[PDB]
């Protein structure tokens, strides 16, 4: 083994995660907005049930 | 010296992004749940709805 080996292991590692981190913000957006519409729909839906009771 | 001067900045760079994943896997994971819980409710409503309808 070499410290160089370990150098370059630990920059591989890096490029992976950066990847990663992308790839993870992209996911993360997209849920967003379907938390957004499913919370506005919900409202709807829970109001709607309301009026019925009236 | 120099060397563990390079380890430690090279560690550094690799643990600064992987501790990003952790943080945005934790939040996407999160989100997932506020999903999960909305979708329960909202097909609840909506069931009961159609049987009002």
């Amino acid at each position: 083994g070499s410290n160089n080996e370990l150098y370059l292991e630990l920059m591989k590692l890096r490029e992976h995660s950066d990847q990663h981190v992308k790839e993870l913000k992209t996911s993360l957006k997209k849920c967003a907005r379907e938390t957004a519409d499913l919370k506005f729909l919900n409202n709807q839906y829970a109001h709607k049930l309301k009026l019925l009771e009236k």
